[PDB]
């Protein structure tokens, strides 16, 4: 049942809405640039955690990239 790598980045401030602008585009910028599966969960349970899953270095790279540079 699936065999990909995943990982979430801890977030707080309104990074989601800011990352997905009004509708959402940045999500594609990475997912397409790093060939990964980045997703912005529209929730706020104490601590936010953006979903990031792929396979190659693109997932671990784009993961550390967003958490660090965050575009």
């Amino acid at each position: 049942i699936n065999r990909m790598d995943y990982v979430e980045i801890n977030i707080d401030h309104k990074f989601h809405r800011h990352l997905i602008g009004k509708s959402g585009a940045n999500i594609n910028r990475i997912k397409d640039q790093y060939k990964v599966s980045v997703r912005i969960p529209p929730d706020s349970e104490k601590s936010n955690l953006i979903r990031i899953e792929g396979d190659p270095q693109g997932v671990q790279q784009a993961k550390r990239e967003l958490l660090e540079l965050a575009s």
